[PDB]
Formats: C-alpha cells, structure tokens, sequence
C-alpha cells in the first residue's frame, strides 16, 4: 500500500545557468525518501481526484499516450475558469474554455523493468506556471533525472483540484498494468550540484536528515569526520500562564447598580472607580437591563483593555427619556441635565425599577432640569436652583409669572405606563489619560518543571517555574540575580516564590563520520534535558541516535564535557585519556638504545590576499550622484584605504623577513652530491621547467568584483628561489649564512655539529651516518605519501586561504544585501520615488555598506595582527630551526630538534622538521658513585652504568661504554657523603 | 598567572536580537548574512 518516493522531483529553478557551483534555494519542494501510496490498475476501479494544494510533482509511466489531459477547477461553471489540454491527431492543443462537462489558447510542438517515463510539474507560484519536461527510456526506480524548464506562464489563477483523464482503446476495452504516484511540494532547501558541463548530478534536501543538514551547511557531497554546528534547539513554551492579584474584591460595581436610591438626573452622582479589577462579563450575563448600549467600546476588547480611570455615573429617568442617553442625541435630558460627548467611548446601561422608585401616592423625589438658560459645555454641571427670569422683570427670590423653579418633579406612579416607569440608568465613563483599572485577565494555573511564557504581575519571560524553598522578605515582590536577570517571583493569593531557571535551549550539532565511511548520524543538543526533547544524557546535553559505552576509547570527535563518539552505528563515550604507565624509581635507571627520526609537517600561514579598496568605487561604482553624495561624508574612506595599505606593506615586510632574510642569493649547483641524501621532492630540479618542488606542486594543486589582488613582491618563482637559497645555505654551508657569508661546511660534519648540539659525539654519527640517512630518506618518502594522500595535511594553510576567501565572499554578498529598497541602482529609486526621500534612503544604504566595509577591514586587521605574529614566529623558527639549532621545546616540532627544511607554499610556508624522538628504552642499573681507593670517581660528562657484570662509563642518553681513564675522572673530595656507596 | 581560557560563548544572533519572537526573528532573517558571519566568528573563538 505504501512505498518510498525515493529521489524524484528535482528540477532547474529557472532559465539561469550555473557552472560547477552549489546553490541553495527556498521554494516548494518534494521531500525525499517519502512514503508514497502505491496505485493498482486491473472489478475494482480506483478513480481518485488528487488535490492540487500548493502544487504536485506528477510523473507518469506512460506508453502509447493513455493519459491525455487534466481539468482544473472548483465550481465548474462560468464564474470560474477551467484549463483544458488535449492531443488531437496532429499536435498538442492548450486551451482555456468554459466547458460544461473561450479565454485562452496555446499551441506546442507535436509529440509525434519499466521503459517509459513522462514527468510533469504543476506549480502555481504567485500566478506563475513554470513548465518542465523530461522523458528518459528506462515502484519508482533508483535513478537520477532533472527537469529542465521550458515555459514560465504567468497564468495568475488559483488551483486547488486536479485529476488525470483516461481513454479506452478502440480497434472492446483493454486496461494496461501500471502505477503512478503523487507527492507534495513544501518549503525546504536543497543542495544543487552542477557538473563540468553544467547539469545537475547530485541533490540533497537540507532538512531531510541530520547528514543532509551537514551537507547543506558544508556545501559539499563529501564531508570530513567531525562535529559541525547545525542549529539551536528551540524549547517551545508548553502553555501560557497569567497570574494576577485581581482578588474577589474586584470593583465596587454592585454598590452603584444595586444601590437603594439613586440621585436624580440633574444632580447625577459621580463615583470614581479605580484600583480594582473589572468583571463586565457579569453585566452582559445579567440580562436584567432594559437598555444595554455600548457605543465607543465593543465587548471583544472591552473585557481585556486597560484605562487610566473609570467613573460611575448613575441616576433615575423615565422610560421614554432613556433613549436621549446617547452621543449625538440631544433633548430635554441630554442638554440641561447631562450631555454625553459625541465621542462617547463607553456604555449606557438602564433597567426598569418601577418596583422601588414608584410610590402609590406619587414618587416626587426624582427631579430633572426642565428649562436651563443655555446649553452646557463639556464637563459642565448645572446644580443651580436659581429662579428663572423668563422675561424682563427680575426674580427677587419669589415665584410667580416669569419666575419659575428650574427643577420639576417626575410623576412616578405605579399606574403610569411603560415610558413613565422609573428606569434606573448607570453610565460608566471610559477614558484614558499608570493603569490601575483592568479586567479579569484570567489568572491561569501555573506549571512545574517546564520553561513557558508567564505573566506575573505584568512581567513576562521564558524559564522553568519549579518549587523553591527560599524565604524572602514579604514586602519585596520579585528578585534578581548577579546578572540582573529575574530569578524568582511571588504569585498573588499564595504569596509563594518560584525559582526561575533559564530555559533549556541550546545549540544543535551532528556527530557524523565521513560519507566515505558510513551514513548513520546522531544529534547532540547543548545543555538540554533528555526529558523534554538511543537517547542518552551527557554532562553537556542530550545525545540522540548514539549508544553510550561504559568502555572509554580515545577521543576523535569532541562532543561536550569530555564525551566523544567513535565509529563502531556510532558509539559515544567519555573520552579516555590513554594508558596509565609512570613507574617512579629509586635504584633503577634505563638507557635508550634506539629511536625514530620522525618528520612532521609544520604549517604556518604567512601571507593573505592583500587588497586595497577604492571606497567610492566600492560603495557607488561609476554613479556620479552617489560619488558626489559619498565624498561629503568625510575621511572614513581614506582611513579604510590607508589601513589596507598598512596591511599590504606589512604583508610585504613579513614576506621579506621570512624569505629575503639574506640579501645575498646562494644557488644550488646541478651537481647535487650530498653523499646519498636525495632531496629531489624539496629542491626544485634544474630539469624541471618552472623550478618548483614536487611538494610545491602537490601543495598548489591541492589548494584552491570591484576589489584588487596585488601580486606578491616575491612571486611564486621568486619565493621558490629564496627557499632554494635558504636550503643551499643551511645544507651546504649550514646556519652561518644568516649571520653572514654562507661559510661552506660539509654536511656530515654539519650534522655532527647538530648532534653535539643535542648531546651526541660525531663518532656516533659516523657509525650511524648510513642508517640515519636511510631513516631520513624513508621518512621523506613517508612525507611525500602523507602530503599526497592526506586532505588534512594542509589544514592550516587551506583554512587561512578559506578565511580570506569567504571573508571576500561575505564582502561581495554584502553588496547584495538589499536593506529593504527597490533597486540598488539609484536610477530606479529616483524614477519611482521622490528625490528628497530617495536621497535619504541612498544615504542609509551607502552608510550600511560603509559600516560593512569598516567591519570587514576590522577583522582584516585582526588577522593582520594574528598572522603577523604567526609569521614572526615563522621567521624566528627559521632562525632557530633552519638558520641554526633551537634549544626551545615544542618550537621546531615535537621533541629535541635536529634539522629543518623550508618549503614554499601559497601565502604561507611548510616545513619538514627533523625532530629527535626516542623509542624502546632499556631498563638498567646504576650506583650513586664509584669509590676507588676510598676516592669517589665521577665522569666529567657521562654516567656509570652496569649491565650486571662490569662498571662502564657511557652517555646520558645511550649505552656507549668506554675505559674510565684519567681524563674523564677528577680529584674531588672523598666518598664519605653518599649513603650505601660501594667500593669499586 | 597566565590566563588560558575564556568561557567560549557561542551567541545565537537570532536569540540575542529577537529571542523566541517569531515575527522579529523572521524579519531578522531578511537582513542578510550579518548573523551568519557573527556566529562563524564566535565559533572560531570557541574552537581557538
Ligand atoms: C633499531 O632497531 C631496528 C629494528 O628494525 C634496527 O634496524 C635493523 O638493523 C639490522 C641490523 O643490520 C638489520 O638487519 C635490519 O634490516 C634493520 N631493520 C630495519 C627495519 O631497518 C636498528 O639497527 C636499530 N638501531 C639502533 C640504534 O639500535
Ligand atoms: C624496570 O624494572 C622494574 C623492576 O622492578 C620494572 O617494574 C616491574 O616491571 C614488570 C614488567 O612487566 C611489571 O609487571 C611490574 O608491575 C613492575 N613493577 C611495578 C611495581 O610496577 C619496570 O617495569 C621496568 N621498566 C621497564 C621500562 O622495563
Ligand atoms: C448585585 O449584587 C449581586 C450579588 O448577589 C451581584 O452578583 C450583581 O453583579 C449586582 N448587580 C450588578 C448589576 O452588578
Ligand atoms: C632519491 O630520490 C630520487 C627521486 O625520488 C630518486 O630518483 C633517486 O634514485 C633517489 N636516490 C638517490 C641516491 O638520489
Ligand atoms: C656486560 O657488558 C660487557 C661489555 O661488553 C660484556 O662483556 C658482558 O658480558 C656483559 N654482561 C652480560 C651479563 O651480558
């Protein structure tokens, strides 16, 4: 029923060409190794309609053209548009007409164990229908096939449904045996590779597998063995929690609504409601209000909005006069008693109270303002009972004609009708000017042992909220740590503190060996508990996909906190340091009898891809407007250029110190008579046309606008010649050519001088000359093989060349950083935008690029200093290692130093140091001193050792016995100080 | 005393700038290879 979709759907994105480069794109793509349903054709007929959704990769195992065309639509009438494709007796017809099973037509070329394939792509991407065709003579089989683009048609229509149509055979019907499959495209990134002709060869989706992500990051289909940063583990907050005081108290809304007797409309009572929590959900659920009108506030945002203050206006009016309580509406109540602003953002609530506010004899306690002198300004309140002067005669405080009391009493009687019944009205003024007035906000129960998002008294953050047993002072609300981050908070209604620890997010890395070795992967998570993310918990995080081993091996791929994973599945373990060996001794000596002269590659970057940046050309190009704008921004460009010139002159002077250490140029004769020490791979052969070493050739073929690259003052040939001179000096004439003339001195006695340097007599060399020569030449051969076959032999130079390369690459891609504008060319900005804003946006873009260039040269100076120190070290170690012997340990390589040979390299140097490495110690016997005639005899330089039979004087590092004569022993005191000394 | 090590600090640019805010992080992704080169420099610090 289910089968693997394998590796189909890969296509060229558009009509652009790419030559031997890898591009990563983000569009709707078909997943890989995807489990796709398998179809059958044979009385059961499966005729499903595949949903288009965002698109499909539709391939067919089609022979003799059973499949003819598709129908796209949703409603199947004239309101929508339907696309129809047919292949009649001559050609393939593309039409768009509204068939009831004309707007657009098109014509293409005539078309006139599984064997045939026909791949089609249905993409509707922003109204574009890119067309691809790929037919190849051949369960979708294992194979590779890309889909070349043919037509990009901007249809501009929405597609949701599609289905393939069949035709019976006329010659009675015959149905063939075949199966087709449909996948789906999703937004994911691929790893495209293009061959030397420019065609797709290997493709990898980034997020398909952890190995796939490693390939996506490293931009290669081959990956070395190691650990690589991939992403960061995002711990998602499980739940949203809100905790507020909002205690029962809430707001005194009841006292206003449920009051016994209200104030009259003219003297309406204003109550300031503040410092409490609103519960308006009750008012809507109350269902006891005759009038419920909210003008400026809607119920959706009403219950969850904050305001500075809210005032409770309440009064009693009649049923007919309720309606005048409305913004814009006026009258006898809304002009003289209480006027709402026409911008009334609030609510109007009223309800019948003929039960309370109606007396049988007549409730005359609720009054109004009938007749007021003028209208009222906003926030004006007429409580004046001043007798009205409705004429010319002044009212001397007495009633009568043209002298009326401005307040008349309501005729509240229970017998009165609906409109005359007393309707109690409460108006809550909503205004905002500090937010002490809020709603319920819903205090959500908290969680434990989970980093989530919380709202504690208006505070938000992410971190685990667990139990804490600390007692802090009651008045303090929340605490902070040394780094000022919040660590605890008090929840209301419990008054208890919760210790907040930073949530468990961390980086993502993939422990993957080389693709040449295997393809199993495991994922490491930085400081992530295994209970929230077979699965193993490290000291550094959670390890998924590997199996921990109690046994501990040697570390090869650091994981974290000492955890290390090696290949068997990939097993991980705590790293084992090594073998516990040292046997501390008192009366035991051991004298070495053998050794190895190992030769180890030592690598130091020397030069960089020195460059000088025309600031104006960089930022602008040839744009006169941009140049005129930029030149007014100061001497930042001059600083940039001059710093780069300093870099360049520094590079040249480091090169001169490294190579032109001697102004006089000695030369190697064609007659390279060294007495059996063949240096062909290091010394350029006079027969070799370009005078470069084979090791240099291996190095060079191993290693791989608007800016310049300045040539080195010493070109590759001239550097090689300098190295040749250095070799000639240090070989034929030895070390003294640094201090002056290349004082010639034969090589065997030069090596004798070197052994005298490390503590060995020249006789030892002369007896060992041939054997050390054979060891040295074999080691040179091993060096040849290691450099030829070792991709990690050039780690340092290859990575420094990289650093320069992707430094310049990020430099050039920075010009492609658009920063939100329409076109980086100024013409489009000016043509489609106003010149004043175009100028400002130009300034923003150019200053962003200027900052970018300054940052680039900042790190360029950083490596300038770094590699400058490294090259100083390089010159120092040619002085101590080529131009002489170094007493320094771990400076000419590992161990006592014997000899060195510089070699040219791109922007750097490579050495073959001769480092003395002992081996196979032999365990022996010694006494503190030898007492002869009561006198202690000590060798001037050697140590007395005995093999079990006789006493001998030999070397500090080796067993070379000799006769203890009068020239190695001296007169000094007696034997009476040593304890246990024997008489010999 | 010679100090030997700092606390290697691989700072995620996206987390530093926007935290877990999806909208802010997505807007940050538009801005370019800034965060990429910064993280590569920081990882260089760590590996050094
Ligand atoms: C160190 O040990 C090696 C063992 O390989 C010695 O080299 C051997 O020497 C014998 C004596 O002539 C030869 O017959 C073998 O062919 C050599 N073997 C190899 C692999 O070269 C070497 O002489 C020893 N050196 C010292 C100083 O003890
Ligand atoms: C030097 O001689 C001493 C003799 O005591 C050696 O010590 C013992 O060597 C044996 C050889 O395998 C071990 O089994 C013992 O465990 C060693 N003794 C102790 C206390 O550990 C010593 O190993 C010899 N060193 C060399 C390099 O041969
Ligand atoms: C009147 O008091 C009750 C208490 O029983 C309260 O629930 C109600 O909300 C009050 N009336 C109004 C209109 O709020
Ligand atoms: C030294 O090496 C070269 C090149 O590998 C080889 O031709 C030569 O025979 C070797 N031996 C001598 C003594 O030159
Ligand atoms: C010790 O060395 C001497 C010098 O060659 C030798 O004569 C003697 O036999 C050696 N002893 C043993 C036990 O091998």
């Amino acid at each position: 029923a289910y089968t693997n979709s394998f590796t189909r759907g890969v296509y060229y994105p558009d009509k652009v060409f790419r030559s031997s480069v890898l591009h990563s794109t983000q569009d709707l793509f078909l997943p890989f190794f995807s489990n796709v349903t398998w179809f059958h054709v044979i009385k059961r007929f499966d005729n499903p309609v595949l949903p288009f959704n965002d698109g499909v990769y539709f391939a067919s195992i089609e022979k003799s053209n059973i499949i003819r065309g598709w129908i796209f639509g949703t409603t199947l009438d004239s309101k929508t548009q339907s696309l129809l494709i047919v292949n009649n007796a001559t050609n393939v017809v593309i039409k768009v007409c509204e068939f009831q099973f004309c707007t657009f037509e098109y014509v293409s070329q005539p078309f006139l164990n599984f064997k045939n394939l026909r791949e089609f792509v249905f993409k509707n991407i922003d109204g574009y229908f890119k067309i691809y065709s790929k037919h190849t003579p051949i369960d979708l089989p294992q194979g590779f096939s890309a889909l070349e683009p043919l037509v990009d048609l901007p249809i501009g229509i929405n597609i949701t449904r599609f289905q393939t149509l069949l035709a019976l055979h006329r010659s009675g019907w015959t149905a063939g045996a075949a199966a087709y499959y449909v996948g789906y495209l999703q937004p994911r990134t691929f790893l495209l590779k293009y061959n030397e002709n420019g065609t797709i060869t290997d493709a990898v989706d980034c997020a398909l597998d952890p190995l796939s992500e490693t390939k996506c990051t490293l931009k290669s289909f081959t990956v070395e063995k190691g650990i690589y940063q991939t992403s960061n583990f995002r711990v998602q907050p499980t739940e949203s929690i809100v905790r507020f005081p909002n205690i029962t108290n809430l707001c005194p809304f009841d006292e206003v609504f449920n009051a016994t007797r209200f104030a009259s409309v003219y003297a309406w009572n204003r109550k300031r409601i503040s410092n409490c929590v609103a519960d308006y959900s009750v008012l809507y659920n109350l269902a006891p209000f005759f009038t419920f009108k909210c003008y400026g506030v809607s119920p959706t945002k009403l219950n969850d909005l904050c305001f500075t203050n809210v005032y409770a206006d309440s009064f009693v009016i009649r049923g007919d006069e309720v309606r005048q309580i409305a913004p814009g509406q006026t009258g006898n109540i809304a002009d003289y008693n209480y006027k709402l602003p026409d911008d009334f953002t609030g609510c109007v609530i009223a309800w019948n109270s003929n039960k309370l506010d109606s007396k049988v004899s007549g409730n005359y306690n609720y009054l109004y303002r009938l007749f007021r002198k003028s209208n009222l300004k906003p926030f004006e309140r007429d409580i004046s009972t001043e007798i009205y002067q409705a004429g010319n005669k002044p009212c001397n405080g007495v009633a009568g004609f043209n002298c009326y009391f401005p307040l008349r009493s309501y005729s509240f009687r229970p017998t009165y009708g609906v409109g005359h019944q007393p309707y109690r009205v409460v108006v809550l003024s909503f205004e905002l000017l500090p937010a002490t007035v809020c709603g319920p906000k819903k205090s959500t129960n908290l969680v434990k042992n989970k980093c989530v998002n919380f709202n504690f008294n208006g505070l938000k953050g992410t971190g685990v909220l667990t139990e804490s047993n600390k007692k802090f002072l009651p008045f303090q609300q929340f605490g902070r740590d040394i780094a000022d981050t919040t660590d605890a908070v008090r929840d209301p209604q419990t008054l208890e503190i919760l210790d907040i620890t930073p949530c468990s997010f961390g980086g993502v890395s993939v422990i993957t060996p080389g693709t040449n070795t295997s393809n199993q992967v495991a994922v490491l998570y930085q400081g992530v508990n295994c209970t929230e993310v077979n699965v193993f918990q490290t000291r550094a995080g959670c390890l998924i996909g590997a199996e921990y081993v109690n046994n501990s091996y040697e570390c090869d791929i650091p994981i974290g906190a000492g955890i290390c994973a090696s290949y068997q599945s990939i097993i991980a373990y705590t790293m084992s340091l090594g073998a516990e060996n040292v046997a501390y001794s008192n009366n035991s000596i051991a004298i070495p009898t053998n050794f190895t002269i190992s030769v180890t590659t030592e690598i130091l970057p020397v030069s960089m891809t020195k460059t000088s940046v025309d600031c104006t050309m960089y930022i602008c190009g040839d744009s006169t407007e941009c140049s005129n704008l930029l030149l007014q921004y100061g001497s930042f460009c001059t600083q940039l250029k001059r710093a780069l010139t300093g870099i360049a002159v520094e590079q040249d002077k480091n090169t001169q110190e490294v190579f032109a250490q001697v102004k006089q140029i000695y030369k190697t004769p064609p007659i390279k008579y060294f007495g059996g020490f063949n240096f062909s791979q290091i010394l350029p052969d006079p027969s070799k046309p370009s005078k470069r070493s084979f090791i240099e050739d291996l190095l060079f073929n191993k290693v791989t606008k608007g800016l310049t690259v300045l040539p080195p003052l010493l070109t590759d040939e001239m550097i090689a010649q300098y190295t040749s001179a250095l070799l000639a000096g240090t070989i034929t004439s030895g070390w003294t050519f640094g201090a002056g003339a290349a004082l010639q001195i034969p090589f065997a006695m030069q090596m004798a001088y070197r052994f005298n340097g490390i503590g060995v007599t020249q006789n030892v060399l002369y007896e060992n000359q041939k054997l050390i020569a054979n060891q040295f030449n074999s080691a040179i051969g091993k060096i040849q093989d290691s450099l030829s076959s070792t991709a990690s032999a050039l780690g340092k130079l290859q990575d420094v060349v990289n650093h320069n390369a992707q430094a310049l690459n990020t430099l050039v891609k920075q010009l492609s950083s658009k920063f939100g504008a329409i076109s980086s060319v100024l013409n489009d900005i000016f043509s489609r935008l106003d010149p004043p804003e175009a100028e400002v946006q130009i300034d923003r873009l150019i200053t962003g690029r200027l900052q970018s260039l300054q940052t680039y040269v900042t790190q360029q100076l950083i490596r300038a200093a770094e590699i400058r120190a490294s090259a100083n070290l390089a010159a120092t170690k040619m002085s101590e290692c080529v131009l002489g012997q170094s007493k320094r340990v771990d400076f000419c390589g590992k161990g006592y130093h014997l000899m060195s040979f510089p070699q040219s390299a791109p922007h750097g140097v490579v050495f073959l140091h001769v480092t003395y490495v002992p081996a196979q110690e032999k365990n022996f016997t010694t006494a503190p001193a030898i007492c002869h005639d009561g006198k202690a005899h000590f060798p001037r330089e050697g140590v007395f050792v005995s093999n079990g039979t006789h006493w001998f004087v030999t070397q500090r590092n080796f067993y070379e016995p000799q006769i203890i004569t009068t020239d190695n022993t001296f007169v000094s005191g007696n034997c009476d100080v040593v304890i246990g000394i024997v008489n010999n």
